[PDB]
């Protein structure tokens, strides 16, 4: 990491921006190098800006009665804000005095021997000094304001991330990820570039006042008559402004809902492919875009008029100003031209510098109000009493989930519970699915607050959750979790939890980079990592929320008899389980039922009791766009043609005529200048040209989004495991929102300005030849410098754009596994780990932003250097009568001002066109590519299974056969590959060989027609945000009578009726409202509905007790009558059902007929069988 070159630089280097020079010549030749990226300055790091504003915000909360975040921002930015403002004012004031000096220098060409001839050279010196001071005065202040804006945004982002870690469990149901992602995604680049525009609120009026006097000098009455039009027009723009911000708050609700559905489906696509929900998910996201794009088009139509009230305004402000003066006194051309030159600045001042400033003040204060509202929310309170005898006591506790019933006090999830726990003994928390075993642990931790009751234990606590959580990094970084490493401790934990088997099979033994959630690992490997993280942590109380769900009986007994009773057996460790073997060794038991203590005591008592290609693939998506652009061009040619014959007639005039005074001298070199100043309205796009162009460009972004979401869904599994969660979420959030909002209007201004310059040069050139030759040296200079800059700029804009993914990826896992962070107390780790993501983004963004003003300053310096050269060549070579050299040259240099503005607009288009480039990389991803399943007999031959292309083979030379309508058991040790065998049939991972069914093979049929044969219950359950009927069938094939008919057999009768809207209750936060057992029953009903003659069950019973498991065999015997069943399951009770058994080990299979034979070979596995389950197998 090289340190920032801004730190050690002369004022000249910081004034002329020479310190950014190295990376351009480095980036021009070569591809950009990671070494060449500079470390952020010490001023604008995450830590200090957090430090600074954190200190002010609590001072603000302490002092005032109703605090405001703007007051906290004021005390740390206001002086450095206003310091740049006064330079930006003087830099803008010097534009208004330019027509006074230049005006006379144009007038001095007139042969009528005026006094100007005399002063011209002094204006010549003065006007050169005038340009030099502005070029220096403006750009440092803009960079200064961008630099302050960047510091404000980093400070607020840091305060949101600290606030969200202390946020209440009550609030998490209300605020989804789409709320947080959208808030950051909106502000990320909009807030920084805004503070350049923000000052023109108070610059523009003083500018209007200063200009109105200078016009009042020329025209006494009419100038006010003109101004009235701009007051008339300014109120119309303010009307569009308030209209456009009411269309944006209707849409803002819709965007959040789209991101939560898009995130959820791509996070667990492996289920989405198994069920075959492509059309279902696409049609769902399609319906959310309908409302969004309706509001986008409406907000875009009002935005055009706001950005089209400057070009049209031009002609009418001058016309209404000169007309009244013309009728009474008469006018000289020298008076009309002067007015034109003042007018252009005034409109710039009042029609694109005033409506862009206020619009920035609304958005900034709106964004700050949402952040301030987000900071003032219900916090997770902590109340831990270190002083204790280490006796975990609970007495007379009740608890409700929601606020309403709890506050008004629906049945509470706990009531009338009480227990006493000495230090060095484990509690056996037992009961049926929906007893409140997770809820009890949530009360012990303090996530769920009890209405009536009291809890007390010491602050130190460990927590192994039911849904296992894996942060992004190495298995080591997961197991130790933000603390020092201890060789003796870490190794002893891994042998206790016995991951030694699973860790040794990996290529990189200890440390492999796991993704967001850890889908590289199976269910058993995640559970034991979560348990290892819990065990490696040291605390007074260990909470274990059923870690033996996904484990086989051999692993379950060894890990129980190796960790729970060996590694920790001198402390209070409440556990969740439902087996006799675990309750025997346990000292105290608590059997919950319907949120009530059925029993409490001991085991003995209980028995007693009972680039060109990017710019070309974006124009040829939609045919309307190419018709509209051709339609604009033919109308453009017509007005260029119309103006040419107007100026032909006007110039060729043979001229009491007070109306407009002209002489042979003045005529020739004012008539052309008048046209150049009024060529911004004549060659303007109307509501015939501008409307459809905006309409089509939004239609392009709708088509691009459809293709992108379509391509991501049907791409192969390897390409989707390669990329992160935040990388997916970044594009659909930020990159698709740029094609909807900014990019359609950014192209409009670029085309408008480009047409004005082309058409201006065209009419001037055809009528007077040498001005085209005069423009060419300045034209080539701008194109030269532009081509040079874009080589570095395009490479910085990709490192910066892809630099966003760290911030989002981190924000997902932070919010996803929030309960474990506060359990272990690892906020200081995650805050400092989050600061690195901001510093990374700042490092790239600051670099790109600073490179731009270099370009912005250099192109103005080029224009100044040429204008200085033109002015003295003009003034010095002026004849005794009628100097023609200056007449030709200054006309060109009036055009180059409009082109300078167009080149700056061109760089804003290329920066936004990067986004469309990054969308097209997702569109260009590879594709995975009588009655048929009558009986459902499978024949596998020479099968091989591996995830990565040319990696390690998980299964090797697999072959076996199932006869029709036969139930088949599948089993083996955790991490054997059982899922891989189920994924091999669906062929989600790439395989070799053939699996032929009912005498017909893979290659005979398409893949989507193939996957409709099977009926899947996956290991990881997927419940998207919607109604129960939407989850149970997205296609809406089955009736309510049908779904209610299924709902009783699998037993969601009592589950659904609990909630208000029966089959209309909108599930949230990935179905957090339902318990873990109900999610397994949800996937069962989903498979029961889909009548399939083959069906695949990946551990249907995960954390179901023996009572709930009767439903599984009830529905498996009755509903699945004739169809063949592959049952992948750990519990031995399930083996009584199915005939043939498939055992997996050593990357190969073995098939067995009877159970007696199979269990006979293996002794340790037969000795793991429960005594209650041993009397069933053997009679
Ligand atoms: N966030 C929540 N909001 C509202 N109700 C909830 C929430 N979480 C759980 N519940 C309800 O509380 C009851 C008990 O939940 P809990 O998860 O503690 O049961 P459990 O015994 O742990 O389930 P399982 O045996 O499947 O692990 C369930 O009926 C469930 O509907
Ligand atoms: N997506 C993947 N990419 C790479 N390797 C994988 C992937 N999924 C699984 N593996 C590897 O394959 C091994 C076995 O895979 P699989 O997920 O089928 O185990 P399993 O039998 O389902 O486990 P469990 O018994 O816990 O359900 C894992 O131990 C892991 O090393
Ligand atoms: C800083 C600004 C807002 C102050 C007010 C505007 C200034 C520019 C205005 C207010 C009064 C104006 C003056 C009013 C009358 C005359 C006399 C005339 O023969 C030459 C111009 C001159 C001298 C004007 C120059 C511009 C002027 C000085
Ligand atoms: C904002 C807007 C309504 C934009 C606008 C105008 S005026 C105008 N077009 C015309 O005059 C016109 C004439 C022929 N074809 N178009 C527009 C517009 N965008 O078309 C004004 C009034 C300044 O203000
Ligand atoms: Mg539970
Ligand atoms: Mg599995």
């Amino acid at each position: 990491m090289q340190r920032s070159p801004l730190e050690k630089a002369s004022v000249v280097s910081k004034l002329f921006f020479s310190w950014t020079r190295p990376i351009l010549r480095k980036g021009y030749r070569q591809r950009l190098e990671l070494s060449d990226i500079y470390q952020i300055p010490s001023v604008d790091s995450a830590d200090n800006l957090s430090e600074k504003l954190e200190r002010e915000w609590d001072r603000e909360l302490a002092s005032k009665k109703n605090p405001k975040l703007i007051n906290a921002l004021r005390r740390c930015f206001f002086w450095r804000f206003m310091f740049y403002g006064i330079f930006l004012y003087l830099g803008e004031v010097t534009k208004a005095v330019q027509p006074l000096l230049l005006g006379r220098i144009i007038a001095s060409y007139d042969p009528d021997n005026k006094e100007e001839r005399s002063i011209a050279i002094y204006l010549g010196i003065g006007l050169c000094l005038l340009f030099i001071v502005r070029t220096l005065l403006l750009h440092p202040a803009i960079f200064g304001l961008h630099h302050i804006g960047m510091q404000m945004r980093i400070a607020m982002f840091s305060l949101i991330y600290k606030k969200t870690l202390k946020l209440s469990s009550r609030v998490l149901d209300k605020i989804s990820i789409g709320q947080l992602v959208s808030l950051l995604s909106n502000n990320l680049n909009k807030f920084d570039e805004g503070l350049a525009l923000a000052h023109f609120v108070w610059i523009a009026p003083l500018q209007v006042a200063l200009l109105m006097g200078l016009i009042w000098e020329l025209l006494q009455a009419s100038a006010f008559c003109g101004l009235g039009f701009l007051i008339v027009l300014a109120l119309f723009q303010a009307g569009l402004g308030r209209m456009m911000m009411k269309y944006r708050d209707q849409r803002a609700g819709k965007i959040s809902e789209r991101l939560v559905i898009t995130s959820e489906m791509i996070e667990n696509i492996q289920s989405v492919k198994a069920y075959c929900w492509e059309e279902a998910m696409e049609k769902m996201i399609e319906n959310l875009r309908q409302t969004e794009l309706k509001l986008t088009r409406k907000a875009a139509y009002v935005r055009y008029f706001n950005s089209s009230a400057f070009f049209f305004s031009g002609f009418f402000v001058v016309f209404l100003s000169v007309l009244p003066y013309a009728l009474i006194k008469g006018i000289i051309l020298r008076k009309i031209f002067t007015t034109i030159s003042f007018c252009i600045v005034l409109r710039m001042a009042v029609t694109r510098q005033f409506p862009w400033a206020v619009q920035t003040w609304y958005d900034s204060l709106g964004a700050i109000n949402k952040i301030q509202d987000f900071l003032q929310k219900q916090e997770y309170k902590t109340l831990e009493y270190n002083l204790t005898t280490t006796e975990v006591v609970m007495e007379n506790v009740t608890a409700f989930w929601e606020e309403g019933f709890g506050e008004l006090f629906g049945t509470p999830v706990l009531k009338d519970i009480n227990f006493k726990i000495e230090r060095g003994q484990l509690l056996a928390v037992a009961g049926s699915t929906g007893a409140g075993k997770t809820s009890l642990l949530m009360v012990i931790m303090g996530e769920l607050e009890p209405s009536e009751g009291k809890i007390k234990h010491s602050g130190r606590i460990s927590f192994c959750s039911q849904f296992s959580w894996i942060m992004p990094g190495t298995i080591k970084e997961n197991i130790i979790f933000g603390v020092s490493y201890d060789e003796y401790r870490y190794r002893s934990v891994i042998k206790a939890c016995q991951l030694e088997e699973d860790i040794s099979k990996f290529a990189e033994k200890d440390n492999i980079v796991l993704g967001e959630g850890g889908i590289t690992l199976s269910g058993g490997q995640r559970a034991r990592i979560s348990l290892a993280r819990a065990v490696y942590k040291d605390a007074d109380l260990y909470l274990l929320d059923s870690p033996f769900g996904y484990l086989d009986v051999l692993t379950e007994k060894e890990i129980f008899e190796s960790c729970v009773c060996k590694l920790m057996a001198n402390k209070t460790r409440i556990l969740v389980t439902s087996k006799m073997e675990h309750l025997k060794k346990a000292d105290k038991i608590l059997i919950l039922h319907e949120g009530s203590s059925y029993f409490y005591g001991t085991f003995s008592e209980l028995q007693n009791l009972q680039t060109w290609n990017t710019y070309l693939r974006y124009i040829t998506v939609h045919k309307s766009l190419i018709f509209v652009l051709i339609w604009c061009l033919v109308i453009f040619l017509a007005e260029v043609a119309a103006s040419l014959v107007v100026l032909w007639l006007l110039g060729n005039t043979p001229l009491n005529n007070s109306y407009a005074v002209i002489i042979t001298s003045t005529s020739s070199y004012y008539v052309f200048y008048i046209y150049v100043g009024v060529a911004d309205t004549l060659l303007a796009m109307g509501f015939f040209r501008g409307l459809p162009l905006v309409h089509t460009l939004i239609t392009v972004s709708k088509i691009l989004h459809h293709k992108m979401l379509h391509s991501v869904l049907q791409a192969p599994m390897s390409t989707l495991n390669t990329l992160k969660a935040g990388g997916i979420l970044n594009r659909f959030s930020k990159d698709i929102a740029i094609l909807d909002d900014l990019l359609p209007l950014t192209i409009f201004d670029f085309i408008q300005l480009l047409l004005i310059v082309i058409g201006a040069i065209a009419v001037v050139a055809v009528l007077q030849p040498y001005i085209f030759v005069a423009t060419v040296p300045v034209i080539v200079a701008f194109i030269m410098l532009r081509a040079y800059f874009l080589q570095t700029s395009q490479q910085l804009k990709q490192l910066e754009s892809e630099g966003r993914s760290p911030i989002f990826t981190h924000l997902v896992t932070s919010l996803k596994g929030l309960w474990t962070l506060r359990a272990f107390g690892r906020q200081p780790y995650f805050e400092t780990l989050f600061h690195k993501a901001l510093n990374l983004h700042t490092a790239n963004w600051f670099l790109y932003l600073s490179t731009l003003r270099w370009f912005q300053m250099r192109i103005e310096m080029i224009f100044v250097i040429f204008f200085i050269a033109v002015t003295f060549i003009s003034i010095l070579t002026t004849g005794e009568g009628e100097g023609r050299v200056g007449i030709i040259l200054t006309l060109a240099m009036n055009i180059m001002s409009t082109l300078q503005w167009a080149v700056n607009s061109s760089i804003d288009v290329d920066s936004l066109m990067r986004s469309v480039s990054r969308v097209f990389k997702f569109i260009d991803m590879p594709t995975e590519g009588d009655i048929w399943p009558s009986g459902g007999q499978m024949t596998v031959k020479d099968l091989t299974a591996k995830y990565t292309e040319g990696g390690n083979a998980i299964l090797e030379n697999i072959s076996f056969s199932i006869s029709p309508g036969q139930r088949v058991g599948l089993l083996g040790r955790t991490g054997s590959g059982k899922s891989t065998l189920l994924s091999a049939f669906l062929r989600l991972l790439n395989t070799e060989g053939e699996i032929q069914i009912d005498g017909v093979s893979w290659d005979s049929i398409t893949l989507q027609q193939w996957r409709k044969a099977f009926g899947v219950i996956p290991q990881k359950v997927f419940i998207f945000s919607g109604t129960f009927r939407k989850n149970l069938d997205p296609y809406e094939q089955w009736s309510d009578q049908e779904i209610w008919k299924v709902a009783d057999e699998v037993g969601l009768r009592s589950v659904i009726e609990q909630f208000p809207g029966k089959l209309d209750f909108v599930l949230v936060d990935g179905g957090c409202v339902l318990s873990h057992g109900h999610k397994q029953l949800m996937c069962l009903a989903r498979s029961v509905l889909s009548k399939a003659k083959i069906l695949l069950l990946d551990q249907p019973s995960a954390h179901l007790d023996p009572v709930t498991y009767q439903i599984i065999r009830r529905t498996l015997k009755q509903a699945f009558a004739d169809c063949t069943v592959i049952l992948c399951e750990h519990r031995i009770e399930a083996m009584l059902e199915c005939q043939q058994f498939l055992v997996i080990e050593e990357n190969k299979v073995r098939q067995y007929d009877s159970i007696q034979k199979l269990l006979n070979e293996r002794s340790l596995f037969r000795q793991a069988i429960s005594p209650s389950d041993r009397v069933k197998l053997f009679p």
